[PDB]
């Protein structure tokens, strides 16, 4: 339909994440979409994008989102509007948080993509991320690690955002 989201996932916390903004969107809005299963042309389909992935291995992306992210260069994202979210864990790795979120949207804006859905660092406990512009995350940073009972009022308040930024 409308919201094509495209997570990945190792252990299923980006998972559980991404069904969660499914239920907060109202129900035909968000199609959910694991991108171990994906073609890069799939992104073609939706002019409104949602990028789900956590930060793995000390700075790096989930290995299917890695899979993609050399043909990234095969799609034009001009004239799309991407959102970005991930799960991750701030006290084990605070020098390296949210990067792989980061990571992705560098790329995607720079074939064309616009972001929205910047997300406030208060009330994380982190030193360094590659998710970072001007003062804030590039998107909405879950901890189900260490912030587990946040993570429901973060998603419904970010769900909300989305829809003013999408125009929905
Ligand atoms: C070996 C390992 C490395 C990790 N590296 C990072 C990291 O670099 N940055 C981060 O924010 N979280 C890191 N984490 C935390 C995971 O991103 C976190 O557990 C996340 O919820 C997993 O999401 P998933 O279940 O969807 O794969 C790491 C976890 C493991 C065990």
């Amino acid at each position: 339909k409308k919201i094509g989201l495209f997570y990945g996932t190792q252990t299923g916390k980006t998972k559980s994440v991404a069904e969660i903004i499914r239920d907060e969107f109202g129900n035909d809005v968000v199609t959910l979409h694991d991108v171990s299963q994906a073609e890069v042309t799939d992104l073609n389909d939706y002019q409104y994008l949602i990028i789900g992935c956590p930060t793995w291995n000390i700075g790096k992306l989930q290995s299917d989102w890695e899979g993609l992210y050399s043909e990234l260069d095969d799609v034009d994202f001009n004239g799309k509007l991407v959102a970005y979210f991930g799960t991750g864990d701030q006290i084990g790795y605070a020098d390296n948080f949210q990067d792989a979120i980061g990571i992705l949207e560098e790329k995607i804006s720079q074939r064309g993509g616009k972001t929205v859905g910047y997300w406030s660092t208060d009330g994380y406990k982190f030193n360094d991320s590659k998710a970072l512009r001007n003062g804030k995350f590039v998107g909405l940073a879950l901890d189900e690690d260490n912030q587990s009972k946040l993570t429901d009022d973060r998603i419904k308040s970010w769900v909300a955002q989305l829809k003013s930024e999408f125009g929905l």
